[PDB]
């Protein structure tokens, strides 16, 4: 406990928090999705509710330490409130997102952080055709709300959404599920914005 | 990170927060709306739910800096809780507004601030006729709850509500959508109050 | 900004907060209602939902200042959390009251405070007869939860509820709406309690 | 204000906050219920919703003062967050309890505290027979979650639930309503736990 | 009070909080369930809601004391916010878990902590067959969200879920209810992970 208390103290009480990335010191955030269930489809409002886990990873020089200085501690867990986290948001949500898991991150001595919030999201999706063989496709994208591509870049480790924890007795069968990095330009802004587009095709039964 | 940490420290830890505008030092806030979806219409209570983004912009002398003094930083992102924000509210809401996006603002070296909260709002609207060709019109206005025109003035950059992110498969088609600055007088107060009236005409299909 | 910062500092950081009224220094609170809409009537549970604004006014010697000492500032706005506010509550609510407006008060150099929270309230009301010509009457009273008439007295400026912002396309037509000071005696306590009874008669169409 | 400010200051500065009772210094808490309405009955889930006020009273020697030392102040009001409160809870709730009143307590110069939260509670009750002449009986008990009878004892001033503010036009007529101190033994623990059982018999009309 | 105030001060104000377990100083958490009611079954979304109490127990050296040094105090109660608690969570929840009890723990002089949050949980379960004689079985597992078996080991004192507080008039009869420790290795990770699987078989009537 003593070494870990000392490490945490040195990292969090002896320097200011990371103020976030800039053009001169950009940050890459890696993002993948584990889809656990499609829990609700509402055809009168065109809303669909998912439960999923959002794997986020990034790295900061300010979170590095030498394990030999701290009794060979190579990683630790800490409340997400103790560290900077990126402002990744769903772009087509219809309700505030509901957090289903403790808000705790894993920090490793090379400065890398892993944060995996489980969440329920309501989003815009017309589910007409969900009860046919072809099913229906919807999409929702995730990205920084206020940082451009020049400050926060996103990547994925894979194009396939992790379906290995998908609820075996869901009302809905997943026909396809992809996660794809996209570069968007909007008319407002000259800077590109980066998102990951989660596209899920699904049907009943 | 070092220059940005120093800038933030100089701005936020070395003087009190801006106490808000007065008659002697008024403020102009620019306001525009991006309508993303009409998500619910309830004819038994005359409530309609929108999801929209509220672009807000204003400028403070107390947020200015010379980029040459701070490693050429010309702007940065910061939690909206670190700065004064204006008390703009919907005047005919029926439920507390639900915030859908991180509460983070962009501050620029000329002292200008941009804040773009995405929100779900329930408001008073009789939707009778929504299922006809003519559709139905409702309106909701937005302005400061407690500052008059002598302290906070509003303007818009345009009269047209931004419909470029409107959900392509909404239950509702937008026939018209305007945002108009208006001057209101209340019996309580001799000073005029300023609002922006969001008038949306829409129908099913 | 400098004068206002100095005033706020002198008022709030240089003495303790007002600890509330006592028998020796009672306080009069003025109370008036602006009824904006009857948003819901539920005959299966006997609940009715209103949206209204509650004008509250009181005066404290400890909030006085000479405008000549503070660059001629005669009033300012401040977060309701910076000041004492009275514990006025609805006595027949069925859900926590939902605040619809920013919680900001106006303080004037004579020590008077104006606070106007907009609210949605669910309360006990049997709406049988709402769909007839005679309509239906319900009532809900508002007063301090724990201060007796010896500490907090209530008055109204008028007996008529302000209907000038009542939603023109409500499901419900207001036949009558009054606000009336009353004295209540409880078996527990020898001291009378003061409330304002809001009585609204209404019907459909 | 001055004497009261001084009293509050002196009481805040006497010790840390009361750490709660122990075997060596137990505490008796007095408990009574005012039943305001039965607001909802759900026979598909066996839930019933009540609105009631929970009178709680206890006494601490550390909160005593001589009124002659403080300009004859014999009592004052203060936020419930400024003092220790007991952990009395409903034992068969199905939803978090909703607080309907300001969280303010009354402290008296003999060290007694009165706290009267108004609340809406959903709880386990099979309402079969509610629509007959005999009606239906349900029960919910209230006690400390973690203090045994050796640390917190409960009493009631009366066996009869106060029905004097029961809503005159409720869907439900109250046939009987009692509050009875009981001793419960759990298999986990050798110590008895004390609760007050609120038993309400009621029917429609 | 005096001795207890001194003990709490020595434990909580004189050293940092426990930073959680590591490979070098692991922790065992004991876990058991008291099932109070199955409150809702939804076959259109495959969600089931339970109300249960989650008994958690662990031990820390940093929470030990000699009772002779503190007026023979052998245990005390304290807000769960004063101490580290483990991040045990349901792995297939569909909603944020609702806490139904005060968040207070019992600490004993040997450093052991008992924490018993009562909760309402919605989780993934297909309730087809609930209305037959055989009934239906569902399952949900609980474990640390971020600590492996090398940091947090889980055990149960018994395989049987405590049914002694199960609501006598539930819609649902419990045919079987078990809690079983399971040790997993996943391909992603070299560390073993531990969960407790709560398996409940039930039917109507
Ligand atoms: O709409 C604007 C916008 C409009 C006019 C000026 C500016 C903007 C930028 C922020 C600075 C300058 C951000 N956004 C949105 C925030 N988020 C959602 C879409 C865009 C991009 C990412
Ligand atoms: O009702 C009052 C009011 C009443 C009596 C005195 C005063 C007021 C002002 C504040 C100044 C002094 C604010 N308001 C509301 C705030 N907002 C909504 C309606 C009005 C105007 C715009
Ligand atoms: O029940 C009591 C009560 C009981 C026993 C002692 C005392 C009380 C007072 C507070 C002082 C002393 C307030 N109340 C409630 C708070 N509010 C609503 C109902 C009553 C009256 C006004
Ligand atoms: O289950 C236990 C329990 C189990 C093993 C040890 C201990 C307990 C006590 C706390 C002290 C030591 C409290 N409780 C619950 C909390 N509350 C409700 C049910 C009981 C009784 C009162
Ligand atoms: C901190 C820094 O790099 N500042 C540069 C510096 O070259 C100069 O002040 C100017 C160009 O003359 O542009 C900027
Ligand atoms: C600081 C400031 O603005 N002061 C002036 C003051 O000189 C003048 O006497 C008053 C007129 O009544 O108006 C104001
Ligand atoms: C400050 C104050 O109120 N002091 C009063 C005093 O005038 C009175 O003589 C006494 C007995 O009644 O109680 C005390
Ligand atoms: C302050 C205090 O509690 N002192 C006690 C003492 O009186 C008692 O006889 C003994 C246990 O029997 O432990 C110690």
């Amino acid at each position: 406990q003593a070494n870990l208390m000392r490490l945490k103290s040195d990292l969090f009480n002896r320097s200011p928090m990371y103020p976030g990335p800039t053009k001169d010191d950009p940050l890459t955030v890696t993002l993948g999705f584990t889809l656990q269930d499609i829990v609700k489809v509402d055809s009168s409002t065109n809303e669909v509710d998912l439960v999923y886990w959002e794997r986020q990873r990034w790295k900061l020089n300010s979170l590095m330490w030498d394990p030999n200085e701290y009794g060979n501690i190579t990683d630790f867990r800490t409340s997400a409130a103790d560290i900077w986290t990126p402002d990744i948001t769903a772009y087509s949500s219809t309700r505030p997102v509901q957090v289903l898991s403790p808000q705790i991150a894993v920090v490793t001595h090379d400065g890398s952080v892993m944060f995996i919030p489980a969440q329920r999201l309501s989003f815009m999706c017309d589910p007409t055709g969900v009860d046919s063989e072809e099913g229906v496709t919807c999409a929702v994208k995730f990205g920084s709300w206020v940082y451009s591509g020049f400050e926060i870049d996103l990547k994925t480790d894979t194009d396939q959404v992790d379906l290995s924890s998908y609820y075996a007795s869901s009302k809905y069968e997943i026909l396809s599920a992809t996660q794809t990095r996209q570069v968007q330009h909007y008319s407002c802004c000259p800077e590109p914005y980066i998102d990951v587009n989660l596209v899920v095709k699904f049907r009943e039964r």
